[PDB]
């Protein structure tokens, strides 16, 4: 799709079977969704933002589907204000910027 | 230009006389940027991030220019990590997301 970005860019997401709406966010490195379970061991990260840092458990090799493509990628899971899909996703499922 | 999200999208963006970098947000309702002098009127603004909330000054009618494309909007500043340019920006110089 050509998404333009006169509202937020929110698309489903699809993470161990469940859907839920995510934020498609090029100004984040990392892709952070709101408290959930996820299977297997966890390591710590401490990402920052505009309003400073929060600690998240980061989960690797997870599957997840974004707007329907398949992408397998490390999930940070922790209190953001928003689901966000950052670009380490946004790369596998074929994203850049255009104007 | 078709810009890749392997890296982070900065720009150099042209505001009040100044350059600065910047970083291409889709996800940012709004553009906010770091200490810096602008012209005319301005009210107080709360904004929210990851880690929670900046107090940043709200100038309205800037003008801008972003990859030698001119826009005019609103430009927030404040005690902001780093400099991001938001939609209200990205949608004046036809910016979208294509997957
Ligand atoms: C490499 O770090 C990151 O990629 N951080 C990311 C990050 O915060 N990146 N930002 C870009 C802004 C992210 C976000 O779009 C993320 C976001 C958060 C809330 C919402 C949407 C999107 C919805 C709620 C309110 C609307 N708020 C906003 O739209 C704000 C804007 C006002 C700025 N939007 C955002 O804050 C820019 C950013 C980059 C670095 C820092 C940073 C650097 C050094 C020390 N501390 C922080 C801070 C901000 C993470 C999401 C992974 C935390
Ligand atoms: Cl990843
Ligand atoms: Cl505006
Ligand atoms: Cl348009």
């Amino acid at each position: 799709p050509q998404i333009t970005l006169w509202q937020r860019p929110l698309v489903t997401i699809k993470i161990g079977g469940q859907l839920k709406e995510a934020l498609l966010d090029t100004g984040a490195d990392d892709t952070v969704l709101e408290e959930m379970s996820l299977p297997g061991r966890w390591k710590p990260k401490m990402i920052g933002g505009i309003g400073g840092f929060i600690k998240v458990r980061q989960y690797d090799q997870i599957p997840i589907e974004i707007c329907g493509h398949k992408a397998i990628g490390t999930v940070l899971v922790g209190p953001t204000p928003t689901n966000v899909i950052g670009r380490n996703l946004l790369t596998q499922i074929g994203c850049t910027l255009n104007f």
